[PDB]
């Protein structure tokens, strides 16, 4: 009988969870930014001399966005006037300071406005890009040598993506890789002449007197796509009198007949490098592995060398086909991949031999591989107590996949059952971020033995605050629907009481290998609506969720918007039969996918829902991007999959909005799901004379994550919950 | 206390005001629609003939929009497949129809996609436009000749207006004038190489895949005008083996300075044409009168004809430089000038001396000027009852300026207080059209003595309908502010009692020159309010408002946003006074500039308004189109008025929303108030931190006029003025 969490808690970030950002430096020491201070520890002993000082750029002159430590520690690069692209993309300008002779490089700098930087892996060589072109830098202080000379503005990406690659294959922005040592420089580029144009209005500050038309080169599904090439330079033979000769690897043969992606590179060597592609048709995809040839000065792609990857019952990997790990001789490696029994594992190649053997089964899933040394195997799985929202470090013996130990399941079983690691160097150390269920706990740990050294963080700062104030409490627990067992979880209201009806709203995201039902620790707008407005806030994994194997996921290929729709549904029900929710009060919200569902379910006329929001949804898969809706839908053809498309979109079921209260929300400068999505739900709703409400926001993109912008959303939709649910 | 005017009965147009639209086609005669037969009546006896028959084009094969018969009464012209542009703006399909030879013209037709098309005004000559050039018919079966080869679509414009001249000077898409023979052809050339475009989506059916981006040459204040040519051809010396010769008709040189417009042509003379021209800064106009020279072929303007018109307070004109009348041989003209006293009257003018006569004076101004017989002129005015709100036909005779006679006033003083009129060819006989405040009253008279003749329509058919439901009343008065009058208009809902306190919703525009408070009847939503709701729906003409002569309109001169927005605060505040208003329930709203003052008043924090709501409000002078803006403010310049542009934005004023209840409204679509606009209010109030309602229209308007979206905004606006006023 304290306070509550409060709207204006979560809104103003009042109670405050600390991290520890630790970035390794060698297999002994890492760095970590306290006060303002760069400090370097000592992994074994604790101890910490100050590395750099928030002295020593007080006269810089220039606002620190960030900064980047050269490998070999002699450099320091420095990132100022930061100005956002899409999700991972940016352009900055920066300097390179000398810790030895403690200056500023003052002359052949990097030029202003450089859309990525990256060093070497070791020594200090750089690469940028700047329009649409490659640069290396030997020396910080010497000239730049250029690579590439085709980039084009929005047609021709060297070393970058384009917008469909950052989003949907790369999650990343840079497009180019070292070789571990830095002699090569690998990099694709990307031709997007033929990619159709999104077009939408920007207003900027109200100085501004005509809107500006945004345009970005944007494959809507089925729409002409980019295509890419890939090149390897030698860094070392760079002339400064003649332009560099990049080498081409071309794709596969099998690719080449229609459309694909490169999606995953990863060296293997100092002279060998792993390439995989992917069918337009994302069910069918290649391996290739190229050695470079001393004698050819070119890289051989040994086809005897590659590895067939493929799926009937969808498509390959979760989102794509997982990385390899291989082994310091690179003459085998490492992948997950899912097993006969649809589950993922870890499997283990021989780079010419055709099959391969899982070291891992059971019915579980590893959800990714995280060190490898010369007779250990370290990956994060959802094994323990058989609950796929939990997270654990386990440790595999090379030479004996029997002895298999459990690196974090028992440490605090309590507090911690979420788990994500970062190893050192060489693997000597490690450091572990418990996130859930407990309040998040950062410890390290020495891998010899596997001895806990100490606790990094532990959140007692806040611990003490959070006693002060009546939190609410998250059930994890599963339902079972055709005997399978499907989870779900419940933030609940403080002094939770089992009796009466509370209102209920169903927190959605529900997109394919999606996972809303989990073990972490969060203090965020639900955290609110439980313990200030008493009301539960639920979400549900159904079909179509992941890291429950591929016949839960796979179960909605081909088959967006029913499945995973239907069984949201299912899952309000459920609630009801609980006997703790109020039958009249069930309200659904959601963003992205989340939102799509949210309004695919509102549209159905089930009539378990009074009301929802639906927050930048899609609402047609005609409109979202090629390489993300067509993993799951295929093609909007007569000949593939057109008739699917059309019978899912939200409009055709805008006549059954009669009967729910209806919120809806885009920003206007969204990039990702178009403005256009919502747009065309509005006029559906509309023609058929359904009442609504609606908002937009000027300028603000698919994060409406802008300071003011999040404030107000939030602050509009408890409006509408606590109106929907009849709260004061 | 039978049923009410329900929200139902506006929206589905259950009681309807019928008309009586008629075209005279001689002095004698006039054509009239009738269950789809067009009649032409005797204006005389009143007997009638079938001219034209439903029957006539069954088979057809097409819709048909609209017809337009030659003036010699041979052929007819058919419109359809109509494509609306803007205000006025259009393409369609044309069909000539032989009336002697009862058959459609098969060859040499009308392209389709015809941007203006027109008739002589005797005979039956045609010129249309297409593809931005003008062409001439001399018969309708033959083939036709080309004027312009320079129109280029959004570049030149021959013959059309671009979208400012539609909109702001010619209210008209057309841009050519025939001589009243039809010997000559007069048309205007648009260059808007250099206007900048707004741009803007339109999402068009869910089936386009990717939004379209409409762009436009609209000059916003301050920009780029586009610049200005006028020609005439003669259409008798047409050749078919020569290029056909336009004379142009350069500007005055006291135009020619700097930037400025042609906005308004009249012919005066079967040889004789005057033209109006106006300096950008709207205060300075100039007339020329120019003859036809047999001896060179070309048009002469005598500098010595010239009439320059100026003022000192204002801009010229209610809106623009009034048209000219002239007597039969040319050589005199009458014009509505504002006197010294600053009251609009009409003026006598002489082609060659400088100064004019004014045959009216009073405390009251013309409204138009109707017709001009050989011994009397015809006009409406403001002037009985001293109620400008009023409007009544006058007639003046040319030889005793003292015989001023009202021919309107008399005849039905209680129902009649709002007279239009059409006169025939010659003014033999003349319609009346009473709009108020009764039921619309439309009458024939022959004007040889002022005969009512009969009554055309009289709407008992409604009149019975409409005692069957509660309507409401509407009061019309003024109240005393310095020393001054001005006018307000109360819809009163039925059973008024004067002692109960009632919820007041502030209905504005408040426009320069506008009009809110007059005696027209009128059906909509505000009837529906009272009616249903018992909301009192009043409208308040303040400072800039028309009809009450300069002192009172060009009070806001260079000083918009200011004392036509306090005006109406006040009016809210002396209706308090009023004693039966409900002090905690006060509303306000309005569209356009109705949207701009709403939103003003909302932000004044003067705690007066409980809320309000804002449709397409202009937001910030700057982003209004030139024309118009710069007629009330000048240019947004340093030199000139940057200053007030930027004291008057809604934007400045989002701090002060925190005390109201705000809804904006805007479709997106918006050609003429951008979507930009309200755009950059919610991003304003979003910034500030306050909460408000918003609702966009795809692919709507200016207008919301479609017909389902104009069903959900009213549905949506009532829900939001009910909660607002805590009723059911
Ligand atoms: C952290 O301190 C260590 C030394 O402190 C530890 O030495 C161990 C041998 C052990 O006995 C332990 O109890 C004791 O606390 C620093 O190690 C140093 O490394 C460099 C040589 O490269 C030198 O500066 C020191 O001479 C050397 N110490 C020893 C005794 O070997 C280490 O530098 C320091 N780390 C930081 C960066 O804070
Ligand atoms: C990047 O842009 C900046 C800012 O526009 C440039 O800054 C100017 O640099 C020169 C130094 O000789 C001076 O003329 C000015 O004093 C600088 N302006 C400021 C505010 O510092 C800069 O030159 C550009 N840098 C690079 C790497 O080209
Ligand atoms: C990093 O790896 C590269 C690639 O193997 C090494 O470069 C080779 O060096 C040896 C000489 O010791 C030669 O056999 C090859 O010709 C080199 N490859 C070429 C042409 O690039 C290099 O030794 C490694 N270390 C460095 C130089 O940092
Ligand atoms: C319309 O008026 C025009 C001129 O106002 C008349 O034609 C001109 O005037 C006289 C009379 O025919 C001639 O001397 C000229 O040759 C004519 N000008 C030209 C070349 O067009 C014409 O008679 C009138 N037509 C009608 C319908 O009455
Ligand atoms: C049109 O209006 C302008 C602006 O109101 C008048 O010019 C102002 O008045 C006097 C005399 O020119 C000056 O002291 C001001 O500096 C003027 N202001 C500006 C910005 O022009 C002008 O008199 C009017 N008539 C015209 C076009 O001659
Ligand atoms: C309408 O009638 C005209 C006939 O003239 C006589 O009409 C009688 C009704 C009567 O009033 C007499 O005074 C008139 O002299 C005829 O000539 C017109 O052409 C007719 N018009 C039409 C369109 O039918
Ligand atoms: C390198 O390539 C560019 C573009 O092809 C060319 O203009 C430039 O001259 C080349 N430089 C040398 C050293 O040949
Ligand atoms: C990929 O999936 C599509 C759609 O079911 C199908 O056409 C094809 O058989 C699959 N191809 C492969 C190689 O699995
Ligand atoms: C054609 O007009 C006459 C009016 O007298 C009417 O009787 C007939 O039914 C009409 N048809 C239409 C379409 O109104
Ligand atoms: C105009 O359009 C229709 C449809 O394309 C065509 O059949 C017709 O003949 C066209 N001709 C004209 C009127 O120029
Ligand atoms: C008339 O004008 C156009 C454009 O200047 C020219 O191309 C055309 O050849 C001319 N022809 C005639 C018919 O005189
Ligand atoms: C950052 O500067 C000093 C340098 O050592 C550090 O100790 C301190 O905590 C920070 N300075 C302050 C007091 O803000
Ligand atoms: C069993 O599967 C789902 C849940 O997985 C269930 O709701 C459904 O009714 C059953 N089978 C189907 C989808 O035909
Ligand atoms: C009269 O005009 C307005 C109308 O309310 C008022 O604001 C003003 O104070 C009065 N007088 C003067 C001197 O402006």
């Amino acid at each position: 009988s304290r306070k509550t969490y409060t709207l204006t808690d979560y809104l103003k970030n009042t109670y405050r969870l600390k991290l520890y950002s630790l970035r390794w430096i060698s297999d002994h020491e890492y760095l970590y930014k306290q006060e303002n201070n760069i400090l370097v520890f000592n992994a074994e002993y604790g101890n910490s001399s100050v590395f750099l000082e928030n002295s020593t750029f007080d006269e810089f002159g220039h606002s620190i966005n960030d900064y980047s430590i050269s490998p070999d520690g002699q450099f320091i690069l420095l990132e100022y006037n930061y100005v956002k692209q899409w999700r991972h993309s940016y352009t900055a300008s920066y300097d390179i300071y000398d810790l030895n002779k403690r200056q500023l490089i003052t002359e052949e700098r990097i030029p202003n406005n450089t859309q990525w930087v990256t060093w070497s892996p070791v020594g200090h060589k750089l690469a940028y890009v700047w329009n649409n072109d490659i640069y290396v830098k030997i020396e910080p202080n010497l000239p730049s040598y250029r690579i590439t000379w085709t980039g084009k503005e929005d047609i021709i990406y060297n070393g970058i993506t384009d917008w469909v690659y950052e989003e949907e294959v790369f999650s990343a922005y840079s497009a180019l890789w070292w070789s571990p040592n830095g002699t090569f420089l690998a990099y694709a580029q990307f031709n997007d002449t033929e990619v159709p144009l999104i077009e939408y209005s920007f207003y900027s500050d109200e100085s501004l007197q005509y809107p500006k038309t945004v345009r970005v080169p944007y494959p809507k599904a089925g729409a002409v796509n980019p295509t890419v090439k890939f090149f390897v330079v030698n860094t070392d033979s760079l002339s400064s009198v003649t332009n560099a000769t990049s080498i081409q690897i071309t794709a596969p043969a099998s690719m080449l007949i229609g459309d694909h992606y490169l999606c995953d590179v990863t060296w293997a060597t100092q002279e060998r490098i792993s390439l995989q592609w992917l069918r337009r048709i994302q069910n069918y995809s290649v391996m290739d592995i190229c050695d470079y040839d001393e004698s050819s000065g070119r890289w051989n792609c040994l086809v005897a060398r590659q590895h067939i990857e493929m799926s009937t019952t969808g498509w390959v990997g979760r989102f794509r086909p997982s990385e390899p790990h291989f082994t310091l001789d690179g003459n085998s490696f490492y992948k997950i991949i899912s097993n006969e029994e649809g589950y993922r594992h870890i499997c283990y190649f021989q780079i010419d031999k055709k099959d391969c053997t899982f070291i891992t089964k059971g019915t579980w899933e590893v959800i990714g591989i995280e060190a490898l040394t010369s007779d250990y195997l370290y990956y994060i799985s959802n094994e323990y107590k058989g609950m796929p929202g939990g997270r654990n470090l386990y440790k595999i013996q090379l030479s004996d996949y029997t002895k298999v130990t459990c690196l974090s399941c028992e440490l605090n079983p309590e507090r911690c059952q979420y788990y994500s690691v970062s190893f050192s160097k060489e693997a000597k150390y490690y450091q572990l971020r418990c996130s859930g269920p407990g309040l998040p706990l950062y410890t390290l740990h020495s891998s010899v033995n596997d001895k806990g050294l100490r606790v990094l963080e532990d959140n007692s700062a806040l611990d003490k605050m959070l006693q002060n104030v009546q939190m609410p409490s998250k059930k994890l627990d599963f339902i079972i629907l055709n005997e399978t067992k499907f989870w779900y979880q419940m933030i609940l209201p403080p002094h939770f009481d089992k009796s009466k009806k509370y209102p209920l709203l169903l927190d959605v995201y529900a997109g394919p290998c999606s996972q809303k039902a989990d073990t972490v620790f969060r203090l965020n707008w639900a955290t609110y609506l439980a313990s200030t407005e008493n009301i539960i806030v639920a979400s549900f994994d159904g079909r179509g969720s992941g890291y429950q194997g591929d016949k839960i996921m796979h179960a909605i290929n081909r088959r967006l918007g029913t499945f995973e729709v239907e069984d949201q549904i299912e899952a309000a029900r459920q609630f009801s039969k609980m006997g703790f929710v109020d039958n009249k009060r069930i309200a659904i919200w959601g963003w992205s996918y989340g939102g799509y569902v949210t309004s695919m379910v509102l549209g159905s006329g089930s009539g378990v829902f009074k009301c929802g929001i639906a927050v930048a949804p899609v609402s047609r898969w005609e409109y979202y991007d090629s390489v993300y809706t067509e993993r799951y839908m295929g093609l909007p053809t007569p000949e593939d999959n057109l008739d699917h498309y059309r019978n899912s979109t939200v409009m055709s079921r805008a006549e059954n909005f009669k009967q729910v209260e209806y919120l809806l929300i885009h920003g206007t400068a969204d990039d990702n799901v178009h403005f256009q999505q919502s747009a065309q739900i509005s006029k559906a709703l509309v023609d058929v004379g359904v009442d609504f409400q609606a908002m937009w926001y000027t300028d603000e993109d698919h994060g409406i994550a802008s300071s003011t912008a999040h404030q107000h959303i939030y602050t509009h939709m408890s409006h509408f919950i606590k109106q929907c649910f009849s709260l004061p």
